[PDB]
């Protein structure tokens, strides 16, 4: 209930703080969808932003071993209340500072992520190579980026970052009313399933360069970033791509081949 969430906040003298991107899940049906997207719980679960503990409780009740990382210390009493009697390790810390590279191989991320950290956090977790599955809520626009196909407005660096590490699924869209307080945009449930690759800095130097200068062809964008123009011309030719092809027209394999051609 939006009422129960409002009432719970009121009882604990809390107000949702925009500095923490606080928008708390209201629907048991959405909670169920998140748990069902993440299961089976074959490794330890990390939840970033447990908030009032709604998803934390759902995860624990499904038998997950949970570490929940919450930056807002004001939420400690409600979390302790919600999670009374349940084995959750509550960590009061900025999740952007948590030692992610050390989590057990096979871990899971399951989280209603704060909008302002979702992209750098997911990027970092994917670079660790440690997760079996990452299941999380993001703004619909960010989900679209993470799941974009080439030659579309949402297609870009983030799409390619996700794709390099993982297959990506947008499973469900949630309206603003799924949260209290309601945010201004729709959200989406995303599932990422890592496929083995760790960071490839050479590849991402190329990908970042490709998309840096948006109004240029791929060739001129790379040339402006310091890639030898003649070599880019040849690599594109060898790929059977048009001289004026744009960055958003290349899929992950094409970028991998382009990188290989440049070197
Ligand atoms: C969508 S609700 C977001 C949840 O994440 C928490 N949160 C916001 N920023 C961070 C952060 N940097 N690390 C951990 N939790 C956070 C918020 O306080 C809230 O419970």
């Amino acid at each position: 209930s939006p009422q129960s969430v409002r009432a719970l906040l009121e009882r604990h003298g809390l107000f949702a703080d925009k500095r923490f991107g606080q928008n708390f899940l209201v629907s048991e049906a959405h909670l169920r969808r998140i748990v069902e997207a993440a299961r089976p719980f074959t490794g330890p679960v990390f939840e970033v932003g447990p908030g009032l503990g709604a998803l934390t409780r759902a995860l624990l009740e499904a038998g997950a071993e949970v570490t929940a990382i919450e930056k807002d210390l004001r939420l400690r009493p409600v979390l302790e209340e919600t999670l009374s009697g349940l084995p959750v390790r509550l960590v009061f810390q900025d999740a952007l500072l948590y030692p992610w590279e050390e989590v057990p191989q096979g871990s899971l991320l399951v989280a209603n992520l704060p909008y302002h950290i979702a992209t750098p956090l997911v990027t970092r977790l994917l670079k660790t190579g440690r997760f079996a599955r990452l299941v999380f809520l993001v703004q619909k626009e960010v989900a679209e980026r993470m799941t974009a196909r080439p030659k579309t407005p949402a297609y870009g660096v983030l799409t390619l970052r996700v794709a390099h590490h993982a297959v990506a699924e947008r499973l469900f869209d949630l309206p603003p009313g799924a949260f209290f307080p309601p945010p201004k945009v729709w959200s989406s449930l995303v599932r990422l399933t890592p496929t083995g690759a760790l960071d490839d800095p050479g590849l991402f130097r190329l990908v970042e360069a490709a998309f840096g200068k948006r109004r240029k062809t791929l060739l001129n964008a790379l040339a402006a970033a310091g890639y030898p123009k003649a070599r880019v011309e040849e690599a594109l030719r060898a790929l059977g791509l048009p001289p004026r092809v744009r960055a958003e027209e290349l899929d992950l394999e094409a970028f991998r081949r382009l990188r290989e051609g440049l070197e």
